[PDB]
């Protein structure tokens, strides 16, 4: 329901990770790695954004 | 008659710089549709902010 | 079928000055298909106002 | 195996410049008994459209 | 199916072919009409390359 | 669903610039045993791809 923005805390492999890198990621970080609950995320240098449920 | 689809910005800051589309109808619901985000029908991105569009 | 698909002028003026596609079609509807934005099959966003392509 | 075929409206337009789906529109009207589904391609031109369609 | 990559055997009536055009004619040369068959095109001049499943 | 993983193809390309189907043919080669569903991303490189898939 509620949606939140969170940084990756740690660094990605690619320098400039792709859209499915990133949710892999942010699942990994927040969501116990259930892909399902990111609902979006930003591309960074070495990071992502999140933004998950 | 329709109804109009109406324009207000955000009464309230929004947590990022510049929100992503998911951050403005999730915001735009709080504020105007009682935080249903079915009724926001279009957004925009500003500074800190959002536009809403809402059926009234 | 046989309708044309015909471009009209927005009989009265948008709320917002540069309107988008949404409100657009929402005015559009209003004016020209009693509202069913389903009829509206295209529009252009103008000063003010919108031009509004649907069949006729 | 049909052809894609190319073939200039026969009749002007409304528009000076017309968009996409009046181009569909007058393009089924002249090829294709008024049926869009069938019209593939279309292109803008001066009061006129290019449609593609199959023969 | 496995992708091929091959140059149109015959011109396109079009200059430039549009992508459209390069799809019905990759198809007719190498997949026996049937478009769904064709993954990509390029066009080119009087030409397309085309890649197909087969 | 399963864990993506990223890699460069481990061959070269028929293409001096692969397009995107000829990277997902050629990844899910290298890396999916040819199945192209499991390809989630590519990226084209000189006769050569960056691979994005589910292992």
């Amino acid at each position: 329901a509620d949606l939140i923005k969170k940084k990756l805390p740690f660094r990605t492999r690619s320098k400039f990770p792709r859209k499915s890198e990133c949710v892999q990621d942010c699942a990994k970080a927040f969501t116990n790695g259930n892909k399902d609950k990111i609902k979006d995320v930003k591309s960074e240098f070495f990071s992502c954004y999140c933004w998950y449920e």
